[PDB]
């Protein structure tokens, strides 16, 4: 078949389906049949971000080298780079950042960096990833939360060890004022309040509503008892 020269064609096309399949070969012939590598789908999508979510490594890499644009976004802001983390994918993540040359900080509509999705999914290793390849873990996403509040609200103590072994301020807060411990504790996130607490994190800190993180836990909770033995071993 034939391909109309299209401006901004908002239709998802066969090289889509292929893309999505993984399969290279049925890519390349339509590619090269004159396909446009970029085209739209309804719904803003790429065969790029199609192979890339999809966890389909030699689709992603022909794509690239074969001119597919790696900045595109999703019709909420979304790279290939933020699906293929959003799912944990290391090797595509791997790939769309070396040869892929591609943003490690770029921010979806509601502010969201990769880091911050592959923390929603506890995804350690692409964290580590991440990190080791440029990620500003100061990044605030629409509502003043840096990566440690996500981590805090989340419980992942792993990716927290780990952004806090990366310089990331304990006590940074959002627009509420909560900080990560305020968060961990609302949230009930014991092993991670304990990791906090271990690193000297204010528990005396109020936010905009004036609760200290102890008074944000619920009463009796593994939590709540750690926040307040910790409070009487202050105050003594």
């Amino acid at each position: 078949h034939m391909n109309f020269k299209m401006e901004h064609q908002n239709k998802r096309s066969p090289l889509h389906a292929a893309a999505e399949a993984g399969h290279v070969d049925i890519c390349h012939m339509l590619v090269q049949a004159g396909a446009n590598i970029d085209t739209c789908s309804e719904d803003q999508r790429t065969p790029l971000m199609e192979a890339a979510e999809n966890n389909h490594l030699e689709a992603v890499k022909y794509l690239i080298k074969a001119g597919a644009l790696v900045d595109p976004k999703d019709a909420e802001g979304s790279t290939c780079l933020h699906l293929a983390a959003k799912k944990g994918h290391y090797e595509v993540v791997q790939y769309l950042l070396s040869n892929g040359q591609m943003d490690v900080n770029c921010q979806d509509d509601g502010g969201w960096t990769p880091m911050i999705w592959a923390t929603e999914y506890k995804h350690v290793d692409l964290v580590k990833l991440l990190l080791s390849k440029g990620s500003d873990i100061n990044i605030r996403d629409n509502e003043e939360n840096i990566c440690l509040h996500w981590a805090a609200f989340s419980g992942c103590v792993d990716i927290a060890e780990i952004l806090l072994a990366a310089k990331c301020d304990l006590h940074a807060v959002n627009i509420h004022g909560d900080s990560p411990l305020h968060i961990a504790a609302r949230e009930n996130r014991y092993d991670c309040v304990v990791l906090f607490l271990s690193r000297d994190s204010d528990v005396t800190l109020k936010n905009k509503e004036g609760e200290t993180p102890l008074q944000c836990a619920s009463l009796n909770s593994q939590v709540w008892s750690a926040l307040q033995m910790s409070k009487a071993l202050q105050d003594s």
